């Protein structure tokens, strides 16, 4: 459409979709979308990215936690994890071995009623 990126995928313009991504509730299944963008900082509409997502709780290292990923090469990443314990955890969103826009970034999880 129109479209014509720079040449690649930037992770320094690239940005996470979602409502609350700072808040999660204990067990329980937070997804979000990622939005791939070229060094034009627009939309390139393309795939055949590395996606790095890696969820670790503020309190504990040895202790990691359940995440999934599911590659659509299309333009949107399907990112989803879900807490095992309430507190605060640090979400590790990197392309490329490159950390994108605000990321990583702090998760605060509830407990569940």
């Amino acid at each position: 459409g129109s479209s014509g990126s720079s040449g690649e995928v930037d992770p320094a313009k690239c940005v996470l979709q979602g409502e609350d991504l700072h808040r999660a509730r204990e067990k329980q299944t937070a997804s979000f979308t990622l939005l791939c963008k070229d060094a034009a900082g627009e939309i390139m509409g393309r795939g055949g990215d590395n996606v790095q997502v890696a969820v670790v709780p503020k309190d504990k290292k040895d202790s990691p936690v359940r995440t999934m990923v599911q590659d659509n090469k299309d333009g949107t990443y399907y990112i989803s994890y879900t807490p095992k314990e309430p507190g605060v955890y640090t979400v590790w969103v990197c392309i490329k071995e490159q950390h994108v826009q605000g990321s990583p970034f702090t998760v605060t999880v509830r407990r569940k009623h």
